């Protein structure tokens, strides 16, 4: 019971990131502006991640972050000016950066024995599922009212508050870039996808929402089942490389797909690669520094937030330049991740053979 509330809390916190994706066209009333709000959320989270951890060193921080998230969501619901939306996004990012440290601290202590190694993988899966389903749930809730999703998210924030009431940096260079790859490959893509599908083949908010929700659900189920079943076939690095290659294949063939049902079916299966990448990256981080737990989680969080900042910002500009440019951006970032994985494999093999020769 006391663990499920934390999972729902972090799910809601990361859902608040993408809840603005399908509705901001209505709120704007006149690319970069669309990505600016999610960038503000991510930037505030990244700034107050180390500060949030320092505060957590001094819990009530989770409750205060939940209250701040609720009030931020409510002012976004009642917001009408660009400044108000900017401030609401900033407080939402502060809430995220004050709630995530508390959840990370409490989940490690709550999980007994060796269960925390898989608990953190499940937490990463929850992060990815919430981040992906954000736009889908937002589009579904916007059907009754375009202002509705923020009232609904604020309400769930109050309910979450009530329920909660009731070293060497040489190695970390590899996973961190990978953390900066996935968050770059995913967020930017998911920031543009809607608009892309609204311009290339003229989707509808209902169709966009059902496509995103189906992709997220299929990706999450495939993730859990065949991630339990798939770590035996390959290793962590080979699995990451293959997932990046699969994501590249899916994105490339999505670029050359114009039919309605083809686009829908590929969107149902486009989120498998990232959903399998994220827990693998978390396991890589855990293996890299077992003793330095929490610090590795801190780097994971700050660089995930940095990726969520960087992705949409240039994704909007590239979209303003070319309609499918963010797709090429994501493909290039995933190819760079593949190259980095190969380089790290070469370095690992060289070190291993050197040690064996010694």
């Amino acid at each position: 019971k006391q663990i499920f509330v934390l999972y729902f809390n972090i799910f809601l916190i990361f859902l608040g990131i993408g809840l603005v994706i399908p509705v901001l066209p209505v709120y704007l009333k006149d690319g970069s502006d669309l990505g600016l709000l999610v960038a503000a959320f991510a930037l505030s989270q990244m700034i107050i991640s180390p500060f949030g951890g320092t505060l957590a060193d001094k819990k009530l921080i989770i409750c205060i972050g939940l209250i701040l998230f609720s009030v931020s969501e409510f002012m976004f619901a009642v917001g009408h000016n660009f400044s108000v939306l900017m401030l609401s996004r900033v407080i939402g990012g502060m809430s995220a950066g004050m709630v995530m440290p508390g959840v990370t601290g409490l989940i490690a202590d709550i999980s007994p024995s060796h269960q925390k190694a898989k608990n953190f993988g499940y937490m990463s899966a929850i992060i990815n599922s919430g981040f992906i389903l954000g736009p889908g749930i937002g589009g579904f809730m916007a059907e009754v009212s375009h202002r509705m999703p923020f009232y609904f998210a604020g309400a769930l924030g109050i309910l979450a508050f009530i329920m909660s009431i009731v070293i060497n940096w040489k190695v970390f260079i590899t996973p961190v870039i990978l953390t900066l790859v996935l968050s770059f490959g995913l967020s930017a893509f998911e920031t543009l996808y809607s608009l892309y599908t609204a311009d290339k083949v003229n989707y509808s908010p209902k169709d966009i929402s059902i496509a995103i929700t189906g992709g997220g659900i299929f990706g999450a189920l495939f993730q859990i089942y065949f991630f339990d079943k798939f770590m035996k076939y390959f290793s962590e690095l080979t699995f990451i490389a293959w997932s990046l290659l699969y994501s590249v294949v899916v994105l490339i063939l999505l670029v050359f797909a114009n039919d309605y049902w083809s686009i829908m079916l590929i969107s149902f299966v486009v989120f498998i690669g990232f959903d399998m990448i994220r827990p693998a990256i978390t396991n890589y981080f855990s293996n890299i520094a077992g003793e330095r737990q929490g610090f590795a989680g801190g780097l994971n969080s700050t660089f995930t937030s940095m990726g969520n900042f960087i992705g949409p910002l240039i994704a909007g500009a590239l979209f303003d330049v070319h309609i499918e440019a963010p797709i090429y951006m994501a493909i290039g970032v995933s190819l760079a991740g593949v190259v980095i994985v190969l380089i790290e494999k070469q370095h690992r093999a060289a070190a291993a053979d050197l040690e064996d020769n010694w």
